[PDB]
């Protein structure tokens, strides 16, 4: 039986700027670094950056909607978004759903998000205003 | 600050086969579906499958090393991996370069992994068998 997400691994084209992005800009904790990768944590999340020459710096129009959302409190959301904007981090989408969301790109074009709100909150909102074809289990 | 992974969203090309893969084959909990997506949980992980006409079925030699690992216990690991193998689930990696892991593909080629062990356990193992150039902070 699967018990949760064990780790998220992102392929990166250049290790130093990716470590800087996740550790310094996004505030994650750096636990280890080697010639071809790094391990960081963000709360319970184990993040691995893996240096991969096959990683392309990918414009957002050229990747699908796969994306990785990080939790932040409502109280901290706007100042963290402003930090990303000061650093020149590109946005790939505007929020049109429930719960605050800021959609931003990492140096290689990985699609990231800051989101406020849980699955339970989303399900409650959907129960009140179901999407087209929505079924609950 | 950022406190963990709020959710993982995977773009999928065909919704019902992907829901079946994550719910039936991997055992995750299905909470809701709609015409363009589904919400599942795996322990504390919120997984969203998003129907995306841009998603392509991607062979593993065509994608980089970005991947998603799910936690499984030492007692359950081998029989779960063997069940995926017997079910014909495609693979993408054989060499255990980060501990006890089984590497397999979802229907669209998303790179998945079963892994036994925490970040702390992986750091302890790496102190004895470090990756080249490894430094610990
Ligand atoms: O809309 S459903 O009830 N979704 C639930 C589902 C899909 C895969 C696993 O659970 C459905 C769609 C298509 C075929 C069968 C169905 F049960
Ligand atoms: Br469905
Ligand atoms: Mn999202
Ligand atoms: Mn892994």
């Amino acid at each position: 039986m699967l018990s949760g997400l064990n780790h998220l691994t992102l392929a990166v084209s250049q290790l130093a700027p990716s470590v800087a992005f996740y550790q310094q800009l996004l505030g994650m904790t750096l636990h280890a670094r080697w010639d071809s990768g790094a391990y960081l944590s963000c709360g319970d999340l184990w993040l691995c950056l893996s240096l991969d020459p096959q990683r392309r710096v990918t414009p957002p129009e050229e990747s699908d909607y796969t994306h990785y959302a990080f939790s932040i409190s409502e109280a901290d959301f706007a100042s963290f978004a402003a930090r990303l904007e000061a650093a020149g981090v590109a946005v790939w989408k505007l929020n049109r759903s429930e719960g605050a969301s800021h959609y931003f790109l990492d140096p290689d074009g990985h699609k990231l998000e800051l989101h406020v709100g849980s699955l339970a909150q989303r399900l409650a909102a959907c129960r009140e205003q179901p999407y087209k074809g929505m079924v609950f289990f």
